[PDB]
Order: C-alpha cells, then sequence, then structure tokens
C-alpha cells in the first residue's frame, strides 16, 4: 500500500503540472556561456552559468528550423512537458525553459560527473554489483515514468548522468511520451531497439525494459549484446532469438537477461501481470535495498573525480560554434505551446 499510495501521488503530481505547463521562466542573457558539453543534428547542450546567483546549468538548445526538417516537432514540445512535470530522484531537473527567434531552450540542473558510457569504457566493464547498483535505479526510474503513462525510449550509457554522490540522473527526455496503450514512432538508438520497434509494430512501455536488458548486459561485459558494423545487420540479431553471455555472467544474471531481451513481448518481464515486481523479486536482485536506493542511503560503487560545480574534465571536446538568434522569428506556429 506504501509503493501505491506513492504512485498515486506521484501521478496527482505530474498530472497538475502536465495540464498546466511552465513557460518563459528565462532568458538567454541571463547566462554566460562556458563550454559545449554535447551536439546533435538538430542542437547541442551548453554548460552556462547563471550571472546573478552564479549557478552552473546544463542548457539545451535546439535550433528551431531543424526541428521542423528533422520532423521532430512533436518530440521536442513531449520532452520540454514532460520534463517540467516530472520530479523523482534519479531525473535530471529542468529549471528553466524559454524561446526565441531561433532556437528552444531548457536549463537543466548541471551533472559534473559526466556519462556513464565514458566511465565504462574507461573501466571496461563494471562488476556485477556495480551494475546492479545503477540496474536498480533504472528499474525505479521506470516504474516511476510507467505508472504516468509515459515511455521513455532512449535508455543507454550516455544518457545517464553520475552525479556527486555517484548516483543516475537520467537525461536526454528527447524521445519521451506520453502513451496510454500503443505507440509507433521509429526511434531511439539501434543497439537498444526492441524487436516490436524494428518490425513496426504498435509498442508499449515494454520497449523500456527490453532496453534495460541491453544496458545491464552492456555494463556487466563492456559492449552490448547485439553488435555489428551495419544497424541492418544489428536488427537482424536483435529480431532473431539469440544471445550469447560472456562465461563471467553469473547464472542469475543470464536469467534475468533472458527475460528482459524476450524477443515476444508478451513474455517478457516487466509486462507481465505481476508488471515491475518480477524484476525486483529476480535473484540477481536479492541483495537490493529499493527503499535505501531511492533515498540514495546506499554508498555507490564510485565517486567521480571533479574540481567543483564548474568543472568540466569529465566530458569531452566540442567546436564551440555560435548561439545566433535571427531578427526574425523562426516557426512560431509549430512551437507555440514550447
Ligand atoms: N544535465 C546535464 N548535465 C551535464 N551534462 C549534460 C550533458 C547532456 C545533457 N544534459 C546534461
Amino acid at each position: 500500500e506504501s509503493v501505491k499510495e506513492f504512485l498515486a501521488k506521484a501521478k496527482e503530481e505530474f498530472l497538475k503540472k502536465w495540464e498546466s505547463p511552465s513557460q518563459n521562466t528565462a532568458q538567454l542573457d541571463h547566462f554566460d556561456r562556458i563550454k559545449t558539453l554535447g551536439t546533435g543534428s538538430f542542437g547541442r547542450v551548453m554548460l552556462v552559468k547563471h550571472k546573478e546567483t552564479g549557478n552552473h546549468y546544463a542548457m539545451k538548445i535546439l535550433d528551431k528550423q531543424k526541428v521542423v526538417k528533422l520532423k521532430q516537432i512533436e518530440h521536442t514540445l513531449n520532452e520540454k512537458r514532460i520534463l517540467q512535470a516530472v520530479n523523482f530522484p534519479f531525473l535530471v531537473k529542468l529549471e528553466f525553459s524559454f524561446k526565441d527567434n531561433s532556437n528552444l531552450y531548457m536549463v537543466m540542473e548541471y551533472v559534473p560527473g559526466g556519462e556513464m558510457f565514458s566511465h565504462l569504457r574507461r573501466i571496461g566493464r563494471f562488476s556485477e554489483p556495480h551494475a546492479r547498483f545503477y540496474a536498480a535505479q533504472i528499474v525505479l526510474t521506470f516504474e516511476y515514468l510507467h505508472s504516468l503513462d509515459l515511455i521513455y525510449r532512449d535508455l543507454k550509457p550516455e544518457n545517464l548522468l553520475i552525479d556527486q554522490q555517484g548516483y543516475i540522473q537520467v537525461t536526454d527526455f528527447g524521445f519521451a511520451k506520453r502513451v496510454k496503450g500503443r505507440t509507433w514512432t521509429l526511434c531511439g538508438t539501434p543497439e537498444y531497439l526492441a524487436p516490436e520497434i524494428i518490425l513496426s509494430k504498435g509498442y508499449n512501455k515494454a520497449v523500456d525494459w527490453w532496453a534495460l536488458g541491453v544496458l545491464i548486459y552492456e555494463m556487466a561485459a563492456g559492449y552490448p549484446p547485439f553488435f555489428a558494423d551495419q544497424p541492418i545487420q544489428i536488427y537482424e540479431k536483435i529480431v532473431s532469438g539469440k544471445v550469447r553471455f560472456p562465461s563471467h555472467f553469473s547464472s542469475d544474471l543470464k536469467d534475468l537477461l533472458r527475460n528482459l531481451l524476450q524477443v515476444d513481448l508478451t513474455k517478457r518481464f516487466g509486462n507481465l501481470k505481476n508488471g515491475v515486481n518480477d524484476i525486483k523479486n529476480h535473484k540477481w536482485f536479492a541483495t537490493t535495498d529499493w527503499i535505501a536506493i531511492y533515498q540514495r542511503k546506499v554508498e555507490a560503487p564510485f565517486i567521480p573525480k571533479f574540481k567543483g560545480p564548474g568543472d568540466t574534465s569529465n566530458f569531452d571536446d566540442y567546436e564551440e560554434e555560435e548561439i545566433r538568434v535571427s531578427i526574425n522569428e523562426k516557426c512560431g506556429k509549430e512551437f507555440t505551446e514550447f
């Protein structure tokens, strides 16, 4: 009942913000630009510093004209509307949003420890206790999101930031969506796509649980279970029903992964009548204190090395390009609700 009442209150608070989203809560010249942290086909993420408070933030900047061209309008409205409405210990916090003639802006707490991707590649692979610590946070985050009728759809090591206490902060809600029933958009990263996405079926929250299986495999092995030079070759392996496990995997880990990487979505863990409890009660999680994880009372496997809230040493170097704002408004109608 404690879990039921927790999720009931979580949905109440989410729906209130979902129905009346915040808008236009800062502007660009409130911030100093420090460094580019990441870049993509229609946007980038910048470390900025608020000029009055001195607080650091990660500012995601989306070029409206490129969003329209790459057909991401609904997705970018999804991302901001969901992000301003959620509240959970392992979700990055959105502090401000706003738009101008050229760009959409989402200003989030800056997580200085870097992406899980970098740490995993630097160490090679995580021990099973280490992987289990991160996986538990994802299980709880998906329990939270799915109860709000949200699907995340972009689980991968690059989107999991390690914070100052060594806990996960999920970033990038670019593909997240509120869904009652099924949805159909082809999106995600090829290595992490469930078979039903590849086969163009109407799919549901089960694709997140599949992605968790890929993520746990990758954390524990150092590479994802379906790998190839071309995406088409990755897709053939995903739909085949065949995964090979390293010998060092425990029997409990292999058993959990066979049930998360179940190609038949009606037999996949997290999508059965017991929902998430088939995962939480699995023998691989027998040592996990779910409440202690939620309360951030478990000592983390490692704390990232960084010097302070403005340290960027755990992120990589990108060409520094202008943040240009046109003298004319672009795509005003398409982003009216942002
Ligand atoms: N919130 C963030 N904090 C730190 N680095 C990031 C990189 C990409 C996206 N978001 C962030």
